């Protein structure tokens, strides 16, 4: 096969969540990573994109991100579909949305627009702020704005960050539309989105229809949903299905698996699934006896959260090397378990077989864009899982030290930004074999939210990701490594 990694992930997803194929996960062909002619790698919407500079003077990443948001929205002829984590978009993120909507209206288009946020009077206020800023362009727009929480007890709400236009173009990734953390700051958060076009943008629209179908059903339950619309417009549960072609047009030759999760409180199980997993013998992940652990000890949760299995399968598909860039691998316990046991087992299995693993996380000095005190909380866990498969602790340490790079993130030679604040990173990135990668909103640390992302198999694109993000990251981050097989570092 030309696509061994997607083939493996797809086989796992059809066993885990067959009933959700099409809507919460979907494999498509014929996509394109949507870069410019001048800089074909700039489908990779990293921010701030100021490598080497502790003052972050020339934010080529941020500039491209905002321009691409505006460009995509400005090309809308039918629909604009946005999801994010509250607060609602502000600053130049909001400016980009308003500019794009005005541009589409001026080209003569009438648009349907949905903006959904997850949260713990705000929607009506955002709607009114937006309508005011649109001026006469607002007459051409049917707007739905909503904030939602799907489970209070399981801390579940939307965490996806998606911008889909006409079901044809999609931007998604880790970037929340928060000006103070990303933009108006001399210590900007480092993160990444991707831009694509093609059938996979349709997959995102079907995912958002899934969320809005739940949201509209629960729109009168104040504890769950706060909803606001323009004029006398109703809630639009199936805007994508109703407005865009079921199969989006092809734009390229890139194969993609879209995958998300429904968290807790939308759907309890995929009734079509006959998935029956081997539970790992925990470990020390559940800090307290009373916590219900959806990550490690809830088969039904897996079936409505295919993204967890997809990311573990992506790791399992690697033949040579795996790079992981995250805010964290571990969560704060309580209320979440500290780590995903199956994920750490999958990483251990790969290191035991000589596949190299790089993990870069956000500096614990951020703890907050960090949930650990020390990198030892990651290496100790990996070592302990390795011990189960290498015969003991000494052999585990040897395997780990021979095959691991573990570090905290920097983007320049300085240990912190020039303003004295630590670097914060927020990527949700996994790449394998310079071939296949995930960019999306799903953190690898335990989390029970609605999330979404893309797994792309394209060595060309993967090589661009290496040159533009992963290689510069390791250039500056390697100085903090506690383990680095390539330099014989083993602490
Ligand atoms: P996310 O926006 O919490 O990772």
């Amino acid at each position: 096969s030309a696509t061994p990694h997607l083939d493996a992930v797809e086989q796992t997803l059809r066993q885990v969540s067959p009933g959700l194929e099409g809507d919460v996960w979907e494999r498509t062909s014929g996509n394109k990573l949507d870069g410019s002619a001048a800089d074909p790698s700039d489908w990779l919407l990293q921010t701030p994109g100021c490598w080497g500079d502790d003052k972050c003077a020339d934010r080529v990443g941020t500039k491209r991100l905002l321009a691409k948001m505006t460009e995509n929205i400005g090309n809308a002829t039918r629909t604009v579909d946005i999801s994010t984590l509250a607060p609602f978009p502000n600053g130049a993120f909001q400016d980009a949305i308003v500019a794009g909507l005005k541009e589409s209206a001026a080209k003569g288009n009438k648009l349907k627009v949905r903006i959904l946020v997850g949260a713990a009077v705000i929607p009506s206020k955002y709607r009114d702020e937006l309508t005011a800023k649109l001026g006469k362009a607002a007459e051409n727009i049917t707007l739905n704005v909503a904030s939602m929480t799907t489970s209070k007890t399981a801390f579940s709400w939307n965490h996806s960050k998606i911008l889909v236009v006409d079901g044809q173009s999609a931007l998604t990734g880790g970037i929340n539309s928060w000006k103070d953390d990303y933009l108006d700051t001399t210590h900007p958060v480092s993160d990444v989105d991707l831009a694509l076009t093609g059938p996979a943008a349709g997959s995102a629209g079907r995912y958002l229809d899934t969320l809005w179908t739940w949201t509209c059903q629960n729109k009168s339950n104040i504890a769950s949903v706060w909803f606001a619309a323009s004029g006398n417009a109703g809630c639009m549960p199936t805007m994508h299905k109703d407005t865009n072609p079921k199969a989006s047009p092809a734009t390229g030759n890139v194969p993609v698996i879209a995958v998300g999760g429904l968290g807790v409180g939308i759907k309890d199980v995929d009734p079509k699934s006959t998935f029956r997993p081997d539970l790992p013998t925990a470990s020390d992940t559940k800090c307290v006896v009373g916590l219900h652990d959806n990550t490690n000890a809830d088969r039904d949760y897996d079936t409505v959260n295919p993204e967890e299995s997809a990311l573990r399968a992506l790791v399992a598909s690697a033949k040579g090397h795996i790079e992981i860039s995250q805010q964290d691998l571990n969560a704060t316990c309580p209320p979440l378990p500290r780590y995903d046991i199956r994920l750490y087992d999958a990483l251990a299995a790969k290191m035991a077989a000589g596949v190299k693993v790089r993990i870069v996380v956000s500096d614990p000095a951020n703890r907050g864009y960090s949930q650990i005190k020390s990198l030892s909380e990651i290496s100790d866990t990996l070592r302990n899982r390795l011990a189960n498969i290498t015969g003991g602790q000494q052999a585990a340490k040897t395997a780990m030290c021979s095959n691991l790079q573990l570090a905290t993130f920097r983007s320049s030679p300085n240990g912190k930004w020039a303003d004295g604040h630590p670097y914060a990173q927020h990527h949700k990135l996994v790449s394998v074999d310079s071939s296949t990668f995930y960019i999306g909103s799903k953190n690898l640390y335990p989390s029970w939210l609605q999330d979404f992302g893309y797994i792309v198999e394209s060595p060309e694109a993967a090589k661009q990701l290496d040159a533009k993000l992963l290689d510069p990251q390791w250039k500056y981050s390697q100085e903090t490594a506690t383990v680095d097989y390539a330099r014989g570092i083993c602490n």
